[PDB]
């Protein structure tokens, strides 16, 4: 438990995808890269979190 987190591939997918596609096109991200349980809000949130570190 402690604190849940995403896996290496999922993080890599988001970072590698969003950076080249756009910070507001989660639909396309989900289309190409596979995820565990993402939709749009999750992708957006986590990306912003990563950006601000």
């Amino acid at each position: 438990r402690k604190r849940q987190a995403w896996l290496w591939e999922e993080d890599k997918n988001l970072r590698s995808g969003v950076r080249k596609y756009g910070e507001g096109n989660w639909s396309k991200i989900l289309l190409h890269y596979k995820f565990n349980n993402r939709t749009s809000v999750m992708l957006k949130d986590r990306w912003r979190t990563m950006k601000k570190l």
